[PDB]
């Protein structure tokens, strides 16, 4: 576990349908993630700079290019996925290989229904990536 | 207060549920405890040899017997408790009077959110128990 | 894979229609699951303490509160679903975020006709949840 991470600039890209994963689900998930990440000493600080819905792997690269060009110092994009989807492989291709932007994927189900254990799982994955 | 302590073999036993004291809490607490104990000349070294959840006073003795048999040279078990619990008296009965195993209890609120002052409080207790 | 799990108190809630997933299908599935779980060293011990049909997402919260209020030490509710259904999200809403009750869902088609591979699939998922 890496100490000293501070996530100041971060975004949400929700590829799950808004009807399943609504804005108030995203906001409640955000506040719970902020609380546990701060308590664990890897604070995800502030609201996300960007939080939008998209659909389809074909929307990943245009969205991620916009994010990279628009938010200097963006440190992480949290990517919400509707279960098993080609969006995952495209997010990793665009983020890790095309553009060089850290992404952390999370299942829609764990945003719809947050629990401490799944938030913890997510923080540990983010810690590996950013530490 | 004793200088020159080195805690090389140590375990974590968490008797609060994972939903209350999650894996990221345990790992962050471990790393913060390693850092301050090293700076204060009583380093708790490395990763714990064992870090598991259990529930209820009845689980204490089998777990501690397992620990004593499995990890030779075990110097300390850090025991995470939710607060007041019968598990505390049983930890001390088994560790202090049955198996001769050092234990240090800590409340989950100070694992969920560490601070320098509460980690210092805990290191002072550990130093009393193990110094010398 | 976790060793040392023993499932002593568990329930079945069947949201699939009885005319598709009958009592003999449920008993067969139960007994086959018990045998393979023992093979694998995660014995599901005893018959379920409760095995009933349920109709609709509206039945989830009343039934799960009834289970919590009636069976001390309940470890798992195995939930049989008729394919894709809103019942799934409600089961997880109640179990994971209201009452703190472990649930394992299974598709009705794999209760109507079990195979060792689908029983194994289910055992692995239970093992992760309870481990
Ligand atoms: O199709 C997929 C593939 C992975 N995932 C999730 O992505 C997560 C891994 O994301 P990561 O590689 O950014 O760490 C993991 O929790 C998977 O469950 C999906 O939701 N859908
Ligand atoms: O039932 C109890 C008793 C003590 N404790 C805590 O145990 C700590 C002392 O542990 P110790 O005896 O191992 O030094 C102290 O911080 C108490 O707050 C509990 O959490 N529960
Ligand atoms: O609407 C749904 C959603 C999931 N399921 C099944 O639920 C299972 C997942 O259950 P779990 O989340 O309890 O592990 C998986 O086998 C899915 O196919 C349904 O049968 N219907």
């Amino acid at each position: 576990f890496h100490t000293g991470i501070e996530i100041k600039v971060w975004a949400i890209a929700c590829f799950a349908p808004q009807r399943q994963c609504t804005e108030v689900h995203l906001k409640s998930f955000t506040e719970q993630l902020r609380k546990i990440s701060r308590d664990a000493g890897m604070p995800i600080q502030g609201q996300p700079c960007f939080c939008k819905y998209a659909q389809g792997a074909d929307s990943v690269e245009p969205m991620f290019r916009h994010l990279k060009n628009t938010y200097a110092g963006l440190q992480l994009v949290v990517v919400i996925l509707p279960g098993k989807t080609p969006v995952y492989a495209e997010v990793k291709r665009v983020g890790d290989t095309v553009l060089g932007m850290a992404t952390q994927c999370v299942q829609m189900k764990n945003v719809q229904r947050t629990t401490p254990q799944t938030l913890s799982n997510l923080c540990l994955k983010i810690n590996v990536k950013l530490g």
